[PDB]
């Protein structure tokens, strides 16, 4: 689909049997999601941006269905204000920026 | 042009006769530039990122050329990791997400 930027580009993603809404973020290297339990073991990690850094848990090789498109990748779980889909997963669904 | 997200979507912007590197950020509602001198007065604004809120200086009606596309809009100046081009300026140059 062709998403415009008049409003925030939120899409419905499905992960772990839960349907969540997330932002398609081209400025985000990683994919950060709000606190939830994911199977598998995790690795502690610090990610930052404007406002500073936050501690998250890095779960590898998780499956996320972004608007029907399946994607596999690293997912960081932590105290983020909004679920964000980064470049790692955006590339897998063939997302591009045009202008 | 079409931009894939395998790498960071950095473009060259021209602001105040100076060239700068900037990130095409669809997850950014606003355009936040690094510390520089801009013309006119400024108003205060609180913007929240991943690590929290910060204070920035709001300058209105600033000319900024993004990849040869001129845009006149609101630019915020404050403590940011990199120059960020947000939805406010992306909509002006006609930027969309496709997939
Ligand atoms: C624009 C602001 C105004 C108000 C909101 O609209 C707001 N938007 C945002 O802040 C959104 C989130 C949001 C959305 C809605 C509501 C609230 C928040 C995130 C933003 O789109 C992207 N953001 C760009 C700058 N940036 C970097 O350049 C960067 C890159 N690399 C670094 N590193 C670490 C490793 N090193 C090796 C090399 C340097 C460091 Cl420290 N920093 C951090 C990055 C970010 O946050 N990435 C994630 C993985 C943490 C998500």
């Amino acid at each position: 689909p062709q998403i415009t930027l008049w409003q925030r580009p939120l899409v419905t993603i499905k992960i772990g049997g839960q349907l969540k809404e997330a932002l398609l973020d081209t400025g985000a290297d990683d994919t950060v999601l709000e606190e939830m339990s994911l199977p598998g073991r995790w690795k502690p990690k610090m990610i930052g941006g404007i406002g500073g850094f936050i501690k998250v848990r890095q779960y590898d090789q998780i499956l996320i269905e972004i608007c029907g498109h399946k994607a596999i990748g690293t997912v960081l779980v932590g105290p983020t204000p909004v679920n964000i889909i980064g470049r790692n997963l955006l590339t897998q669904i063939g997302c591009t920026l045009n202008f």
